[PDB]
């Protein structure tokens, strides 16, 4: 480490705390702008040099936290919960927590080199009959085919490639951080993870949220497996059973909008996917981020700066490259680049990501004059909302007119029906999905889930929240969490979850700040400048204050809260109860054993 980077000499008084916080920024810029660039190289260029330049990067950035975190130990590890200002708290806080700053050298660069692997193997990933990428291969495949065994041949594909290959370095993973953070004083690494909630009753609560929503998720499943009933027969679907987990438009089954044709209750109603009018219209990548980017400046946000357009990947390359395709927004800790890495696709539901990413980067934009340890949302699930409540605007039929994708429906009970079940599909059906990943990930860090039931607890917990089964038989050779882009890239899961409820929240606070009175669902907050105001108050605000505050300012309530999305879905709740109740369905999935035979003469 440089002696320009290392810590000097500071008194240890909160002054003298003022003054270290102050120095830490002043260098800590470079080292996390450093490492932001080389992950960058990789994830855009996936070669073994771009990886060794990423870990080497690490390093660098592991030896600054580890002399910054143990000067403010030595200095203010008793004193510093007493200091009177927050903010310094909040900085102090973090810089003691050193993570895998912890590892002696040899570990650190066991660690880094576990991340560039896994990272490589998941978005190199292939299934051979030449042979095809996750995005765009198979995601189309699983949003399209309404063939049952092209189907099977994906899912399987996928799940065996790349959830195979990442087992090992996955348990050797999950070791190495616990160990890490153990050092920070945590029980193990998801005990870290949900720290960042500051909660005592962090598990109570989202159980009781669950609690509240699960009959909402009963219902759709019920509805949408009669629908795959009638399509598939009974020999692939059981009523009372758990649904195949490859028939539900998407490779998670995590977000059910692309099966919409199959169950849209109201056809000769207008068309709410308006892919092939984005298509038949010329629409390209860059279009679907000027129009993202046209929203935040009507609420008087900031447009994105031209760093953000000549450095940004906004579609898959084309000269072969081995990219990260999974979605992503980039803060580079200088105050100047933001990125957005996406394989953008030309589909309505890749339009919604464009608002989710971009709602990272206009957080990032707002934050950017305060300290670095204070760029982050007021808790993980603020980050992953930001761009969903600007998506919830974007989606109603009214804007989507406004915006040429549509004409005007008619204002009816039936065009309302047919939207609200196109948003569950989209917003209902994740919920159990968000939930249940870190319940895997927080009983693998804990030890409750040794490498021996890896695949045992995630399908346990797969068919407990999401009632789904696998169409393949599995065992623990395979590694079915593997496939699932977070987890090999380390990225926690609860913030989906939360952001789900939360939106909602969000949503139902700007379109009252907003003077919009008529349903909640057919809000549309497009160029109001006070409901900007409101959100731009939040994203102003980074981590420097409480959530629960940060909320109530906004909201009005200090709490995550289920009822406004409730409030939200009420119409189509209500109907799609009423279409169970007439079919004479079971809600759930009591004959919780079953799994579909496999096609005749497969593969
Ligand atoms: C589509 O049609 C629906 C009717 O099914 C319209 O919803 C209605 O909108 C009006 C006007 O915003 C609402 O009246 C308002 O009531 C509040 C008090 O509740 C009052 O403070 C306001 O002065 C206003 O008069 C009404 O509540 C609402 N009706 C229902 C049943 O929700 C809707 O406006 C139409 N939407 C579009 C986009 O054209
Ligand atoms: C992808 O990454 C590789 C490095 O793995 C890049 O290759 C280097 O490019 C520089 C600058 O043009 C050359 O001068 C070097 O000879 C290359 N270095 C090595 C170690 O091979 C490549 O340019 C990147 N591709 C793209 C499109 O950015
Ligand atoms: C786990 O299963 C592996 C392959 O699965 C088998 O073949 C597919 C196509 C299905 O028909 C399935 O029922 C079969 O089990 C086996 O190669 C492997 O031996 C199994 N691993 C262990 C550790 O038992
Ligand atoms: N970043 C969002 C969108 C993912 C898009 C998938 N390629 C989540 O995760
Ligand atoms: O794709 C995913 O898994 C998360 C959830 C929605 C936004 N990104
Ligand atoms: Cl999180
Ligand atoms: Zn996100």
């Amino acid at each position: 480490l440089d002696p320009g980077l290392q810590p000097g000499q500071f008194s240890a008084d909160e002054a003298g705390a003022q003054l270290f916080a102050q120095s830490y920024q002043s260098s800590a810029e470079q080292v996390l702008f450093q490492s932001v660039a080389a992950s960058w190289a990789h994830d855009t260029n996936i070669t073994a040099e771009n990886a060794r330049r990423q870990e080497e990067a690490a390093l660098l950035s592991q030896e600054f936290a580890e002399a910054w975190g143990q000067k403010a130990k030595e200095l203010y590890e008793p004193i510093w919960q007493q200091f009177t200002d927050p903010q310094l708290r909040r900085i102090i806080g973090a810089v003691r927590t050193l993570g895998s700053a912890n590892l002696p050298l040899a570990k650190r660069q066991q660690y880094n080199a576990l991340l560039s692997q896994m990272s490589r193997i998941y978005s190199t990933a292939k299934v051979c009959l030449t042979c095809w990428s996750l995005d765009p291969d198979l995601t189309n495949i699983l949003a399209s085919s309404r063939s049952y065994a092209m189907l099977l041949f994906a899912w399987e594909g996928w799940h065996n490639a790349a959830g195979i290959p990442l087992k090992p370095l996955y348990e050797d993973f999950t070791a190495l951080s616990n160990e890490a953070y153990k050092q920070d004083g945590f029980t193990d690494t998801g005990a870290y993870w949900r720290s960042w909630y500051n909660s005592p009753t962090f598990e109570d609560d989202l159980e009781h949220l669950y609690q509240q929503l699960e009959p909402l998720y009963l219902n759709l499943h019920a509805f949408v497996r009669r629908a795959l009933h009638r399509r598939y027969g009974d020999r692939y679907i059981n009523l009372r059973g758990p649904i195949p987990a490859h028939l539900l438009g998407d490779m998670w089954a995590q977000s059910w909008e692309n099966i919409y044709d199959m169950v849209v209750p109201f056809p000769d109603k207008p068309n709410l996917d308006v892919t092939s009018t984005m298509l038949q219209q010329g629409w390209q990548a860059t279009h679907m981020f000027r129009v993202a980017e046209e929203f935040f400046t009507s609420l008087e946000l900031s447009p994105m700066p031209p760093e953000f357009w000549e450095g940004s990947m906004l579609e898959k390359p084309a000269d072969g490259r081995e990219v990260v395709c999974h979605a992503s927004a980039w803060d580079f800790y200088n105050r100047k680049d933001f990125r957005i890495k996406q394989c953008t696709r030309v589909t309505m539901d890749q339009l919604s990501t464009v608002h989710h990413e971009m709602g990272h980067i206009q957080y990032y934009l707002q934050y950017k004059d305060l300290p670095v340890s204070l760029r982050r949302g007021a808790n993980p699930g603020f980050h992953e909302a930001i761009g969903d409540v600007l998506a919830l605007s974007v989606s109603t039929p009214e804007h989507l007119h406004k915006i040429g994708l549509l004409d005007r429906v008619t204002n009816d009970t039936e065009s309302d029906i047919n939207y609200l079940l196109k948003m569950a599909l989209e917003k209902i059906a994740f919920l159990p999905f968000g939930y249940l990943v870190d319940q895997w990930r927080w009983g693998v860090f804990s030890g409750r889930t040794p490498p021996s039931r890896y695949n045992f607890d995630w399908w346990y917990l797969r068919t407990k929240y999401q009632g789904i089964c696998p169409p393949v038989t599995r065992n623990e050779t395979h590694f079915d969490a593997g496939a699932k882009f977070h987890v090999p890239n380390v990225t926690p899961y609860i913030r989906y979850f939360v952001s789900f409820v939360l939106q909602f929240q969000f949503h139902e606070a700007l379109c009252k700040e907003a003077g919009y009175e008529g349903p909640l669902h057919q809000c549309d907050i497009y160029r109001s400048t006070k409901a900007g105001a409101k959100l731009r108050k939040v994203l102003r605000a980074g981590s420097s204050r409480p959530w629960q505050e940060v909320l109530k300012d906004m909201v009005g309530l200090d709490a995550l809260d289920a009822q406004p999305l409730l409030k939200y879905f009420q119409l189509v709740t209500q109907w799609l109860q009423e279409q169970n109740q007439q079919n004479g369905e079971v809600l759930g999935w009591p004959e919780y054993q079953w799994h579909p035979p496999l096609p005749d003469n497969y593969p």
